[PDB]
């Protein structure tokens, strides 16, 4: 019965003209941005739409290299880092010891943004815009996603080591307010849009698969019920970044072709579905690139929170999915 | 069939300067026509002979075909090389001796070591090639055909790379000819299909190989025949070229199992074989230039080489163990 499934993946696809004028605006944002000291290499890094009910709202990410970083993990949460320098740092009001401080660098960064307005932060009628200010660090990977990232059986070893030449970004979340936390926002990107084993995956009709359209539906799923329950907030700590990585671990588990044949979309949805109710259930959601950082940790959601949204998610299956309609 | 093919392989990973260069490439960086200058075996049967080409970037270059042969150029554009400049035309012949100049007096400075061919004890070939970012020319719009095989994907991937030119006379002494060798890197080191292709048991392919073979079985045929000299001319790109051009052809990575390397390769020689009678081998980036074409080659030539590896191949190959 995957016909409700292919009804409910045109409709999402008919509310997708939608459009790019926010890259006139980040364009002249990035234009004053390089004419201050400590943003000067500041490029975009990609539009990217967290949420796929919402087209009328977009979320950019804005990259500063840094040139000598030598990172100093917290504690052992192997996810937020301190950030400390091996010339002349612009950079260097932003210190607050050996720490470049996070609050002072996001301060003056809605500062200039505040500036142009006139002419971490949000812009205005019917339109929004997140952005994002993050770290590159060109250098290696740190220790902690040395197991991470396991598509040598799906996606090769040679490609996995190719992603990981690639550097990888630090963007500012509080643990403790002097923290960066590791991301890899262009790695997931990449992997979606070049996924098949075969090399030649959805370009041609005899090797059409259902990777990204399995996604889509687990996205929309936990949105259209995030909204259903909007009340109770027993699901505002659920995230479509959630539902991404548990994506990533079955495409891990799955990594042939054959087990993602656009026949079989109603299975393999289900079978998307079956893997996060089993993370919800046992409390446990690895962070695809770093393995030992539990998102389904009871410190970081309540086990009544994963309770409810398993009871929610196992009703929808069981009656077809009414929340679709 | 495989048998004396496998046991020829075995030989040929039995048989398998970095500081010469290293040093060469500073007192080079030193001057300033050559500012920006960087790093980027021809033979399998000579392992005592390496090859290297240096690069060099050229920020904006306007390039002009020299009278409709798709692959020469004449290359017009704070210009670091407005010394070679002829007019406005960036003279290969001046842009060569200033090459050559600061090479010659830098290995003076090991002390015997004597585009340019350095003699070591050991023998280095150092080619000089200008790198343009720009998108490549048009004569290569239908070239690279690899959308079946690698996908579309990657082909335009590739296509976002740059380019080079590399001196070669056309006779016009001041033309430049393009060059993809950066390119037929990557597709013959990431060559599947398949992008697990032979990380597993499983999905083992003989596309390498294959092209192992016929360049041996190309310059053992030059070895034997070398007094006549007939096949000077023939050299491992023409046998890169084909066995590109049979991948095309043949895109599933089911098509090249290790099982049938005796089929796989004798199919190779036949393709490499019509390319010489019918004098058609063009070339995998620029597709309207052949070769073959008897104005590069002459056709005796070739029919002397069609001669050699019939008789071969007719034999089980004993040319791959006399020498
Ligand atoms: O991938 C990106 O760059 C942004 C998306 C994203 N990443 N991310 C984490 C990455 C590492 C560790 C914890 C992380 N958490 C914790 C949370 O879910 O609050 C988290 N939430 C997110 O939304
Ligand atoms: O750098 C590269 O592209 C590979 C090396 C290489 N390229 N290349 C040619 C490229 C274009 C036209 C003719 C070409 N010829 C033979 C010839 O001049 O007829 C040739 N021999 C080579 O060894
Ligand atoms: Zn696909
Ligand atoms: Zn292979």
């Amino acid at each position: 019965g995957a016909s409700k499934l292919r009804a409910v993946l045109e409709k999402l696809k008919l509310s997708r003209d939608i459009a790019g004028m926010v890259k006139g605006v980040v364009d002249h944002l990035l234009l004053r941005l390089k004419c201050d000291s400590a943003f000067r290499g500041v490029g975009l890094l990609n539009y990217e739409h967290v949420k796929i009910s919402a087209p009328n709202e977009f979320d950019v990410m804005f990259k500063l290299e840094v040139p000598r970083i030598q990172l100093e993990e917290y504690s052992n949460t192997r996810a937020y880092y301190f950030v400390k320098f091996k010339k002349e740092n612009p950079l260097s009001q932003f210190l607050e010891g050996e720490i470049l401080s996070a609050s002072k660098m996001l301060s003056k960064f809605r500062k200039i943004i505040k500036e142009e307005i006139n002419d971490a932060v949000t812009l205005l009628e019917k339109i929004s815009v997140d952005i994002t200010l993050a770290l590159e660090s060109k250098s290696s990977w740190p220790a902690s996603t040395q197991e991470g990232l396991r598509i040598q059986n799906w996606l090769s070893a040679k490609v996995r080591k190719q992603l990981r030449l690639k550097p990888f970004y630090l963007v500012p979340k509080h643990a403790q307010e002097e923290t960066w936390r590791l991301s890899f926002s262009h790695i997931e990107k990449e992997i979606l849009n070049n996924h098949g084993k075969s090399k030649t995956c959805c370009e041609n009709k005899e090797e059409k698969c259902c990777r990204k359209d399995c996604l889509k539906l687990m996205k929309y799923l936990l949105e259209q019920l995030k909204e259903r329950f909007k009340d109770k907030k027993h699901l505002d700590k659920f995230s479509s970044y959630h539902v991404k990585t548990a994506f990533f671990h079955v495409c891990t588990q799955n990594p042939q072709d054959s087990q993602w044949d656009r026949k079989d979309l109603g299975l393999c949805f289900d079978n998307c579905v079956t893997y996060f109710l089993q993370c919800l259930r046992t409390e446990k959601l690895e962070n695809y690139f770093i393995p030992e950082f539990n998102l389904f940790s009871s410190n970081l959601i309540d086990k009544r929170s994963k309770e409810f949204l398993t009871k929610q998610i196992e009703y929808e299956r069981n009656n077809e999915f009414p929340v679709f309609d």
